[PDB]
């Protein structure tokens, strides 16, 4: 009765800087680029793909039905069904977990799933006339802040949440910054050898003169060891701050996508796929909103149990580097310091376009795997939660 | 080992009019009132409920993680996972189907699911500094139009889609107004017989001068039979037009929620439950974006084949009345013109809070079925899709 | 042209529109459209042929979104020829009076024989400010200032409302909550009484507002029947919430929409066309003075003596005083300093009860002052203005010039 | 009781900065304060004698309360100094000087400060209050620069359109306009190579997060590109008949300017030998139909010449604001000033046009070009159909 789901491909766009190369390109347009490549590399006749699920946290001004736009701009048939998913930062992974379910229940044989975000293109919000005062100062919220990084209950940024955790586990400035430098170092190492060449789909942004062709993550080069310890705290300006702009994730523009199928679909069209893998298990989990940084420490045991697997059978972990504070706490709680986490860099140097990051880390994870090895992809999200996915890399199906 | 999933309760707030009673109540607050009533009427201990899935189409300035807010403002534990869903007008019904998938897969035993929408509180968009011109006039889009009711591909209103449907299937102005007059009469007859007292959870509005319990839907009493045939078409003003404000659905604020159950949970805690039912099947289907009004005609026959029944075995049909033209088209294509279709009114008279509408017709449907009878909830969404659910009403499970 | 000796200037006519409430009857009517209504009526009542009027000077504090050259619009909307010259004046609340004094200098120098001066203000229509792309942050909360506060009611140097300036003056000159309230109650009474006898009928130019399906004619001031005597002593201070607060919404002026205008002329023009004019009077003197920005409520105490000295008259020779009632605190401090306690200051009400359309107020008080004087009588219009300043004018009511 | 004369004792201007350039963080009143401070220092008059500050400012949105008060106060002038912000559109700065002159003429004052200021970069967009907003649907937000500064109310078009119509009527062709515009740039460059503007310019110290910048040079006079000039699209009329371009029109800029005026007595006791010493002989304002605002200086000049008792041939240097090349070319035809000394060191096309300061900026530039005893004319047109003209006479001493 219940079947399993296979990843056939993975294609993310280059992660652009805030107010950078993708300011002209809507999140769906980025999404379509990531989709068009992923299908191409999967092998499956498109006709077999039936649904497109895409994460998107900030849908303000994106237009009607963001995920639908991705599907249409990708050249997929109006006949394909779609849905825009919002689990804050877990959105991209969750969209893959849900697309999996259509296959696990036999409802479909091929699905497209991932995430997209253009944080440069998020608007400010001007209330309509019945919610404006008759006179006096009006405060306009950015939307990146209000809907993306502002905790509703404690009424403070996600960076304060990261301070309260960095305090509670005795994580210090100098090891947050060491982790950051390492993030950047690993990202530079990786780009020197062009370790993301195969996984990246290049974005042709046209405008005025002719066409740029963007191929390269923006922000990984830009590390300056000297300044790193001089960097002022970014959220906590009371004396005790530790999280800075250098040791936090950056705001970014980009999109990622994966093609999924049944056993039957893989066997018939995707046996020698670069990305090839089996979705072993997934799991969500929630705790108090403040404690969102460790919510991965609660969602990975579950996914692992559901996997029938232990910490020590997992080759490479890919946690989303939302802060250095975060990774380091989750490393100390799961006892993974001496394990292969974010070998090619993370959100601190590779960027963090919200709705995409869940699926982007998976795409990166699938290209660092030897046949038979177990991969984990985990990602915290605001509100107090995470989702983790256990996958296994394969050369073939049977 | 694919499981069955049961609806155990169904609750909704009153549908308030645009710029009316709920201008100060956010969509998650309204969704939280509807969630509180559904968990109470379910009769299942809160601890077995592990996920909240809520539709919300226009998430702008609602705050981080709208569905999570709903879950928390209703007093569900920080430990319950959540996800905000966007399939436009179909979001609430899709949210139900997703919660079902969890039970159907054995990942949970109880879910809550539905939708919320505050169209009054949808903001205007102000692009950030990098997307504003150096000088000259700037046009701020209203979120209702840009993300809610504007087709991305053809660049016109949803009700131009309705017009191009009414032309194709020869549904005249007179036929459209006749159906709208019937919708209002059915809503008035239902409100006069108090047919919604059981499904409605009142809303407590905290003003300055005391409180206000809102218990009545707003809009359904505003019919003037005289003026209905003299209204000016609201979308097509070139003299060919047919869709008016009267024969179309209004913009409203409201929320709806249902508790879902495994067979085991239903048998142990929901015997005799007023709204008890089994989900027999669910289907999504998509076509050309222009043709989103006739997408139910493509989803309904799919959900009936998965349910193993035919059109003739369903006792009550609940199709969202986005426009009168929408219903009359689908009744013609499906041969349901003499069937029991929206007997207690619909969105023309009872309103249309985008992300709640899909699950609101579900709640309304459950209260009109006799034990052993099949019902069908179908709702079209922007982009060219529709979601349909077949349900079998029960008195007890054996 | 020019002239070797300073000539005399006379006011031939005076008109004002009703003073409407903030966000009230004039939301659809721009300050120059309002100015134009007052202007049309003033030239119509003056008896001088329009070809003789050569310049229009109108006061206007908040000019955002009003369009190019606001005083030029009042002129063209009043039907004056395109050859008449114009200028928009900004001396904050003293704008309307200052425009009169400037229009009188043209006649005093012999450069002109007939002028139009006054002021207009539509506080409902002043907008919010959104800075352009280069002055906005890349991200984060944006604060939109309301032009009323940023450009009209906010001190630049002290960074506080004009009502805090009123607060510090009330303390300095020991003006109590009770005196403030008692003054405001009187203003309301004096206005109600004045309105019951139709005292404003001659000076008021009605406004016709084209609304959706049909026209509405406005000829009555809005806000003067809004006194509830018993609530007065209970109102929360509007600006100072630390316990020392004293100024409230009942004892302070309101924000309003209105316009006022006068025709002025040379002796020769007055003799030929305005001998029995209802409003006919001579501008005897003007004076502007300034002190520290926080002490603006008492700047009129500095302007008045200078104006009186330039007129060769004493306090005791002034029949009716018309001081803008910015706050009750302001009027009482100025009565203290000048020893007017037992004088007739604002007999038919003022700003507290009849409103305060900023740039129109200076010429609105003049218009009201000219309709209350008897032949030969000396009148004084004075008005403080933010930044620390005031302007006073002495006039002499006459039946004829010879 | 007898009308007297007014004298100019000193003049300065800040440098004219480019739109969105060096002065985006410096408000018009701060720019004003720099020019007032320099004019007051160079006048040689004790500061207790100056009693009024009249400053032009056209776009007063978000500048704060009483912009001319701010200018006075930021220059360290005392709070007893009276002030007023004047709005005659582009004539604002010249009209302020005339008004200050009137006080001295009527004997109400012995020393005055007058000039103009504008920060076009800092002009804001206008958002209406809740009672003027539609309850739903698209909202259009006007730029103040367009709505209040450059849009004719009666004809509902840009000032550049008014320029096109004066070009048609006076047969000024795209070629004539470009030649005059090129010429303006070359004069400006010539003047900057000879450091002609050093005596009148008051440097602006712009505070920054990473250091202070001292701006002492006009911005935009090197942007001439003769090649490009004839290949430019019409800026305002795009119906195939347009002749006005960004090249041959004035630019938008930020800047200020200021002069100290005085009575004969004050001039004699403290300003003998002052570089900018001159006598205000006459001033005139004039208006006609709004669309004909570009030819309005032609009505104003004759009146000012008549009141000064001089002929057009008796004026050594003419300073007409170069709002567009077409306006200068049309005014030269009407007045017969084809071979006259007109805008010899350049003008608004190359040197910029900070709306409320231009009127007084051309006067400052004029005063530094005149020989002792020579007559000069400053004239500037303004939106709505008007113009202001001032006749001066350069002096070495008063007697
Ligand atoms: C940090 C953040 C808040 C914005 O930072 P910012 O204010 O734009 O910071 P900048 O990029 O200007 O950098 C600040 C300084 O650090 C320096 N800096 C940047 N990257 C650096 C690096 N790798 N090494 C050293 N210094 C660095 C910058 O050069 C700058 O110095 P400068 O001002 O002298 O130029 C945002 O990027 C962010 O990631 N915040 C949280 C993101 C998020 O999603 N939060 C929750 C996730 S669940
Ligand atoms: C209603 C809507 C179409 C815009 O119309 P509107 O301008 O708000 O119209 P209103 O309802 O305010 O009033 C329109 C007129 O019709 C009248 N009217 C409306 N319903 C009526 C009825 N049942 N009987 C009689 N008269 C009625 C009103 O009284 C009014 O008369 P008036 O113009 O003489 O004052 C708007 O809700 C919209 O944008 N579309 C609906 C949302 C939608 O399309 N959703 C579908 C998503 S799939
Ligand atoms: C003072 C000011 C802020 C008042 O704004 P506001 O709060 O909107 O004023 P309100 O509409 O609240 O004034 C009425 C309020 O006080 C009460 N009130 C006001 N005037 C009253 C009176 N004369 N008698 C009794 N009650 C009165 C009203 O009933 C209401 O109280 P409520 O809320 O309990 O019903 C405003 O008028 C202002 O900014 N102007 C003062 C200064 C100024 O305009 N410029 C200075 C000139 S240089
Ligand atoms: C200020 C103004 C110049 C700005 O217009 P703009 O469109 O930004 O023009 P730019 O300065 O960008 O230049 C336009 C083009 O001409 C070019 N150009 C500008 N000045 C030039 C010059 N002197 N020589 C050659 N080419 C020039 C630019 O490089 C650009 O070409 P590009 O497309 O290759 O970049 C003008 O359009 C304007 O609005 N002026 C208002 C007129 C006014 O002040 N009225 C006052 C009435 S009294």
């Amino acid at each position: 009765e219940i079947q399993e789901a296979y990843i056939l491909s993975g294609a993310r766009t280059p992660t652009a800087k805030f107010n950078g190369s993708f300011v002209s390109v809507s999140a769906p347009e980025l999404g379509a680029v990531a989709i068009k490549s992923a299908v191409s590399k999967s092998g499956v006749p498109v006709e077999k793909i039936t649904d497109v699920y895409m994460g998107n946290v900030l849908q303000g001004a994106v237009g009607q039905a963001p995920a639908r736009q991705a599907s249409m701009f990708a050249g997929l048939s109006p006949t394909v069904e779609s849905m825009t998913v919002n689990k804050v930062c877990a959105s991209g992974l969750k969209a893959v977990a849900l697309a999996a379910q259509n296959i696990q229940l036999g409802l479909a044989e091929a699905q497209v799933a991932g995430g997209m975000e253009n944080m440069s293109r998020v608007p400010y919000y001007l209330p309509r006339s019945t919610q404006l005062p008759p006179f006096g100062e009006i405060k306009l919220q950015d939307g990146l802040i209000q809907d993306g990084l502002w905790d509703v209950y404690n009424q403070f940024h996600m960076g304060i949440c990261a301070e309260k955790t960095a305090k509670k586990y005795e994580i210090s400035r100098e090891e947050q910054d060491q982790y950051a430098i390492q993030s950047y170092q690993r990202a530079q190492a990786a780009w020197k050898e062009n370790k993301f060449a195969e996984e990246i789909a290049p974005v042709t942004v046209k405008g005025k003169k002719g066409e740029t062709v963007v191929e390269r993550d923006e922000g990984y080069e830009n590390l300056r060891i000297d300044k790193m310890a001089t960097l002022k705290p970014a959220f906590l300006r009371d004396g005790t701050g530790t999280v800075t702009a250098g040791n936090a994730s950056t705001m970014n523009d980009g999109a990622s996508a994966l093609v999924l199928g049944s056993k039957a679909i893989a066997r018939e069209f995707a046996q020698g796929n670069r990305a090839l893998a089996r979705i072993v298990s997934t799991a969500d989990a929630a705790i108090d909103p403040v404690d969102f940084p460790v919510a991965p420490a609660k969602a990975v045991p579950i996914a692992l149990e559901r996997a029938g697997i232990t910490k020590d059978q997992v080759a490479v972990w890919e946690f989303n580097e939302a802060f250095a504070a975060v990774i380091k706490a989750n490393e100390k709680i799961l006892g993974l310091q001496n394990a292969r986490v974010n070998p090619l860099g993370g959100a601190i140097s590779l960027g963090h376009a919200l709705g995409s990051s869940g699926s982007r880390i998976l795409v990166t994870l699938l290209h660092q795997l030897q046949p038979g090895e177990y991969g984990v992809a985990a990602i915290c999200n605001g509100g107090g939660a995470a989702t983790a996915m256990v996958v296994q890399k394969l050369d073939r199906v049977d």
